[PDB]
């Protein structure tokens, strides 16, 4: 039917009275993006809205903020009509009214703290009946629309008057709260997010379709990853976007139960979740109830473990329920859980990335006031190994650090701390650098899976190997379709192998960042630091999470220290498992594994085996032109002298590695350093009785070049060269 | 709010006589080393000091003793008013009377032994209805300033008489204890202990901001280390020195 219908999408610009359609369907509607939109959704409400373009949407969708999306009765998957509103007149007088439970904490004029910004010089197209969303005063309180004079709708212009008289409405039944639990509270884990998105719409979203089809659905989705990643988050959000019905199970809680009582409350949970179909049960800190076979010594748990393990059968019922679960530990949940038919689909919610921890911050810092000098980008990049709830955590307690300092002067009154004090208080970059001292951040250990920053312009010289990279790994992604036709499936792993220093590790990272695919490093001395038990169960671990990670490379950097524990009954027990783990490892699945060593003299020939490592790249010192490439990269960060001649430079160390020159650049560097340091020091001398020198001049390589030094001797030179000719040999007899 | 307003701050001088403010502020309110200045705190009380110029003190903070603190009837954060006193005046009689708790295993001339060398050659501005605290004999006596005839405030000079009618008062409902757990009863690990106020400080102190602010403060804090360091005793005075209810989970 009609091109007006268009499907709900999630939003972009987070502004309430914005929608956003695609250009192509802005002109097909004929809009353009001034205009003024009016929205017809379900349950016979309307909604007026600015429109604009974007070009990520698609044209079959409008984008609209969870506020308009709730004003029209709607969710994500369902449809409305829009059309063109040049009808809409400026207002003589709108009356809005706060919703008691989002402002009983707060006190003052709500009238002039809020509204008035949010409608400042804003134009906001309104309807009666809309409730609309204002953050401000580290708090978020909604208005709904009571009256407007020209009703139902009208634009907000600065001759309109807008009242409020005192004492606030209740919530209307059919009214879900904004202060409820959403996909815009949850960031920097799209990914997951979308399959745990799409397993649920169909089954949830449309019920009925899925019963007349009599094809199978999931029904226990296990959400795993370390705490405070947001697991219990993610699952509010589903179903409060699906609109299912939502049935919590805290684990410690029900075996906080006696014997029959814990059993019972399983039966009621699952019980009323059927009755209220569509529902998600949401079993968080599952490993609380149902943990290992053998951990779970003491008869009466095992009864509760069980009594689960019939509910989980129970949804024979098939009554329009998933159940999700949470837990820490997957290892801890009992088996019998993770079989086919209960919880079948699990879902690695990881640790956050760079660009991740930054959407988190801001989520978190929507009411509170910002200082001009907070740089959120910064302070992600700085919280490394932080998780959701360390970066929510700092965030509070950056603004309890700015409370502070500024309730010391509120002090001499205390007593009367108002909303408009609240939208005066600001939060410093220090308050939050304040705070980042004060974390403990939980996931340091963790390992760490995202696309590197390694670049190839941090690479200098061996082009030709940058392009057999290029082969290996990018073309067999960016083109299946090309492999398929020539008939050939491409080899699964490369080896690195040459002298230290010379940019083994860069370049795994390196293909990464080119092929926009997850990086997984792993050291030698990382394997063998695992128990000789452990050791087993973590390396098949880490071949799981390269396939989570899809398109991902594997590298395994520092063999070296590997081969020398061997020739050790530990680190062998190790590589074989690594040895099965790649043949196990279907090629088709995209996961590429690259191994990086100094020692290719001891390194196990089983490796080199054809399907295995059998790509060997030798990468040696660089010559003459990668030398000056080696000195630009590093140096690129730095500020240098045009004085400084590299190719001079370049000559002068044949024979130095890629460390050794960026030892000399580093070198050269800290005299430049303890120079401005010793000059501040005179500079302080002479005032006591402004033109700083922050540049490197020649003297100072000259001088970092005299005390310079070869990391790679001769002797051992003219062997990496011999290696490079025969290690495709070492596979017969040791030569 | 006018200058002599102040915040009450850690004390440094041991001295229960003593305050100190920031010297900057001293010249504000315009106080020499010695003088002596009047304070008000809650409850409408009042307690009479000598000042001292303390460099480390903010110049919105007054550092002082609990002796001084529990006078007040004031806590660490809070707000008192500091105001010369030259009208200070030698006292003529002084009768302070031990509490029956800090006295009732130690007999014999509890005056000659407490009173006497406290007071000597120590010129301490003392008010009517304080209670100061002297040790000695391995033991602590509170005593309270029942009378003085230049009421309410007189200095004690060595021409000052003092009067103990040796029957001990009973506590009043407000005074609290300085045999009680206090921060100055804790040392070594300030550090730990600075941490500690400032969680606490905030949600405690002014609980009344969170449930207007929405963001949230800690809930759990885990104190740890080997035997002895001190856990519990922090734990008593956090609950001490901010007055807050103390419910004890052995
Ligand atoms: N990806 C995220 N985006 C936004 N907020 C997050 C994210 N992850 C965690 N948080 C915050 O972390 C806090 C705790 O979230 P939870 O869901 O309870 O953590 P969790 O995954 O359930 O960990 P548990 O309790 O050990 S199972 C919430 O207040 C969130 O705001
Ligand atoms: N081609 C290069 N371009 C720029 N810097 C290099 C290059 N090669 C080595 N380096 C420097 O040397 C450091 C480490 O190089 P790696 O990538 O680890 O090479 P490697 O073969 O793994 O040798 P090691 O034993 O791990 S240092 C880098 O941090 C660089 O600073
Ligand atoms: N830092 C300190 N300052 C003053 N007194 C201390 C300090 N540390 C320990 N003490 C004394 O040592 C005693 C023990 O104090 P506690 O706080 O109970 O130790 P603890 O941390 O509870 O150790 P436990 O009983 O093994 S948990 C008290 O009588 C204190 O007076
Ligand atoms: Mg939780
Ligand atoms: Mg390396
Ligand atoms: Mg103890």
């Amino acid at each position: 039917n009609r091109p007006n219908r268009l499907i709900v999408d999630e939003a972009i610009n987070e502004d309430n009275s914005v929608v956003s359609l695609s250009q192509p369907k802005m002109d097909e509607l004929q809009l353009f993006r001034g205009d003024t939109v009016l929205l017809k959704g379900k349950k016979r409400r309307e909604a007026v809205c600015i429109v604009l373009s974007d070009d990520t949407c698609s044209d079959e969708k409008i984008r609209m903020n969870r506020v308009v999306r709730n004003n029209l009765r709607v969710r994500l998957g369902d449809v409305i009509s829009i059309q063109p509103c040049p009808d809409v007149k400026y207002g003589k007088r709108i009356h809005v009214l706060p919703i008691d439970d989002t402002v009983e904490g707060i006190t003052g004029n709500l009238f002039e703290v809020y509204l008035k910004p949010y409608f400042l010089e804003a134009y906001r197209p309104i309807r009666k009946g809309d409730i609309f969303l204002v953050r401000g005063g580290m708090r978020a309180v909604e208005f709904k629309v009571v009256e407007t004079d020209p009703s139902p709708y009208c634009i907000v212009a600065p001759d309109t008057v807008i009242h409020c008289e005192g004492e606030p409405i209740k919530r209307e039944d059919e009214e879900e709260s904004l202060n409820e639990v959403g996909y815009d509270d949850i960031g920097g884990c799209r990914k997951q997010l979308a399959q745990i998105k799409e397993m649920v719409e169909l089954p949830l979203r449309h019920p009925a379709l899925f019963k007349a089809i009599g094809v199978k659905p999931p029904r226990g989705i296990l959400l795993y990853g370390p705490p405070g990643t947001g697991k219990t988050l993610i699952a509010r959000a589903v179903a409060n976007e699906t609109g299912a019905f939502f049935f919590l199970i805290n684990g410690p809680e029900i075996m906080s139960k006696l014997a029959g009582e814990s059993e019972s409350n399983l039966r009621k949970a699952f019980e009323e979740a059927e009755k209220n179909a569509p529902a998600i049960i949401f079993i968080d800190e599952l490993d609380a109830i149902a943990p290992k076979r053998e951990k779970t010594h003491g008869e009466v748990e095992r009864r509760i473990v069980s009594q689960l393990l019939t509910l989980m059968d129970g949804l024979k019922q098939r009554a329009h329920v998933i159940v999700m679960a949470a837990t820490n530990r997957p290892n801890s949940i009992d088996p019998a859980l993770r079989r086919f038919g209960r919880f079948d689909r699990e879902v690695d919610i990881g640790i956050p990335d760079a660009t991740g921890r930054l959407e988190i911050l801001q989520i978190h810092t929507k009411n509170m006031k910002l200082a001009d000098d907070v740089d959120l980008e910064q302070v992600a990049n700085e919280t490394h190994g932080h998780v959701g709830a360390d970066l929510a955590a700092l965030c509070s307690e950056a603004a309890l650090q700015a409370i502070r300092k500024k309730m010391d002067l509120i002090d001499l009154e205390d007593e009367t701390i108002d909303a408009e004090v609240m939208n005066s208080l600001a939060v410093t970059m220090d308050d939050f650098r304040w705070a980042l001292s004060q974390s403990n951040p939980s996931a340091l250990r963790e390992t760490v899976v995202e696309v590197p920053q390694v670049t190839w312009e941090d690479i200098g010289g061996l082009e030709d190997v940058k392009r057999e990279l290029q082969e290996l790994v990018q073309y067999p992604v960016e083109h299946p379709d090309k492999f398929l036709k020539f008939g050939m499936t491409p080899s699964k792993g490369v080896l690195f192998y040459g002298p230290p220093g010379c940019g083994k590790t860069l370049l795994a990272k390196a293909i990464a960042n080119e092929c926009q695919a997850n990086f997984i490093s792993i050291k030698g001395p990382e394997l063998l630091t695992m128990w000789f038990g452990e050791s087993e169960a973590n390396v098949r671990e880490i071949f799981d999470k390269a396939r989570q990670a899809a398109p991902c490379v594997l590298f395994f950097d520092e063999l070296d220290s590997i081969a020398k524990a061997r020739g050790g009954g530990a680190a062998d027990r190790v590589i074989n498992q690594i040895l099965t783990e790649m043949d196990g490892m279907s090629t088709k699945k995209n996961v590429f594994i690259i191994g990086a060593t100094n020692r290719p003299d001891i390194i196990d020939p089983a490796i080199l085996r054809p399907g295995r490592l059998d790509q060997l790249i030798y990468i040696p010192l660089p010559d003459e032109k990668s030398r000056v490439a080696i000195l630009k990269a590093n140096l690129r960060k730095s500020p240098v002298a045009k004085d400084v001649d590299l190719e001079f430079l370049a000559k002068m160390t044949n024979g130095f590695s890629g460390a050794d020159l960026t030892e000399i650049c580093q070198r050269a560097c800290k005299l430049a350093i303890r120079e401005s340091i010793e000059s501040e020091i005179r500079r302080e001398r002479e005032r006591q009785t402004d033109d700083p020198v922050p540049e490197i001049r020649r003297d100072h390589f000259e001088e970092a070049m005299r005390f310079a030094r070869r990391s790679v001797s001769d002797d051992d030179i003219d062997k990496y060269e011999d290696f490079a000719d025969t290690l495709q040999q070492s596979r017969g007899f040791g030569s």
